[PDB]
This record gives C-alpha cells, structure tokens and sequence, in this order.
C-alpha cells in the first residue's frame, strides 16, 4: 500500500501532478502539500481540496466568494471531503482522510480553490485503485 502523495503548488500556478492514486487497501490517505517558490499566501496561496467531480465547480465558486481570509473555502461546505489550509511559499500542510469516504463508481477531483487557480488547471483526478 502507498497511502500518501507529496504535491507541490508553485509560483507559476501549477500542481506537479494531475492524477492521484489511492490504493483501496489504505485505511487512510495523506496528501503532503508544499509551495515551492517565493510568492506569499496573499498573492499565490494554494490549498488542496477534494470533492466529487460534480461538486467541484460549486466549491470553487463559493470558495472564491468566501475570499482569502477564509482560505478560499465556504465555511462548513459539506461538499468538501478533505482539505489543507491555504499555504504560501516555504509553507506546508498535510491532510489525512478516511479512504472509506470514497465510494465505488463515483468520480473524484482534487483542486486548489484559490481565486481562478483551478480554471488555470490546478486540478486533477483522484482515483481509488
Ligand atoms: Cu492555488
């Protein structure tokens, strides 16, 4: 079982992966997010957020509306399965989630909810294997 992934969000508005695999034997799964570069949170903060494919657009839209001081996430958003905080350069965060929260046949997406980042393709698939 490989139950973790290290991901980077950079000063150029990209993640260094667009596909995460979760071994289904993993009871829990960990995402270790870091931010190469030197842009601070208020300019190019990133987070890592997991939802169903169908819920992504909404989480993103509501997140942008919620604003930077709420880490670009609507408080108590039930569409959000797991998430890191918003981080700037030299910062890091991790999130660990229950792998049983991922159901068969469902499509999952990860993304950064910061204003316009996901549109710029800071997103990818998350898949149970
Ligand atoms: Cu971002």
């Amino acid at each position: 079982a490989e139950c973790s992934v290290d991901i980077q969000g950079n000063d150029q508005m990209q993640f260094n992966t667009n596909a995460i695999t979760v071994d289904k034997s993993c009871k829990q799964f960990t995402v270790n997010l870091s931010h190469p570069g030197n842009l601070p949170k208020n300019v190019m903060g990133h987070n890592w957020v997991l939802s169903t494919a169908a819920d992504m657009q909404g989480v993103v839209t509501d997140g942008m509306a919620s604003g930077l001081d709420k880490d670009y996430l609507k408080p108590d958003d039930s569409r959000v399965i797991a998430h890191t905080k918003l981080i700037g350069s030299g910062e890091k965060d991790s999130v660990t989630f229950d792998v049983s929260k991922l159901k068969e046949g469902e499509q999952y997406m990860f993304f950064c909810a910061a204003a316009a980042h996901a549109a710029a393709a800071m997103k990818g698939t998350l898949t149970l294997k």
